[PDB]
């Protein structure tokens, strides 16, 4: 299926313009928190801070990135995040 | 005779798509050396490790039949090629 699923990909990226949110001028986009703490590492008294170890996943939706063909959710290696649009979270008090 | 051998295996590579992608998952050889232990911290309770990490998978889009020897290429080929997303979860 390897060439088939190539230009599916190919044609999500033609024209992609990653400085657009979705929905650019429309409504805001709903984006889903979801944490798992791996660990607190360390907890500093003199410098007031902590340490924090997390998996920080997001969900949100691009229809800009929709296929109708393909029976499958497309894991893709982590490279295409440069290609995509994401957004900017940060942590305010880190 | 071999650069356009390489050339074209990598000529309309998806580096997005891992081998069989639609298909069965790839089996994945791992493989260390450890080199050494560095440090070991009872404070942080963690330790400091160094190692040689070999992978060994098979991607079918990078056989080359009229070659009877193995290909060392540069390392910079790694980023125009897929790689498995291995990691440490507890480092
Ligand atoms: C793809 O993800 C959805 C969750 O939105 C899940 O319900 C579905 O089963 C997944 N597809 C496969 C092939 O597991
Ligand atoms: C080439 O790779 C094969 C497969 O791992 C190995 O058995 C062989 O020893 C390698 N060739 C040389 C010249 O060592």
């Amino acid at each position: 299926n390897m060439s088939f699923v190539k230009e599916t990909v190919d044609k999500l990226l033609k024209g992609y313009d990653i400085r657009l949110r979705p929905d650019f001028g429309g409504p805001p986009v709903c984006v889903g928190m979801n944490i798992d703490i791996a660990s607190i590492d360390m907890v500093s008294e003199v410098n007031m801070d902590y340490t924090l170890t997390m998996y920080f996943q997001q969900y949100w939706r691009d229809k800009r990135l929709a296929y109708s063909g393909i029976p499958l959710n497309l894991t893709l290696d982590n490279r295409v995040a440069d290609q995509l649009w994401v957004p900017d979270t940060y942590f305010l008090n880190d």
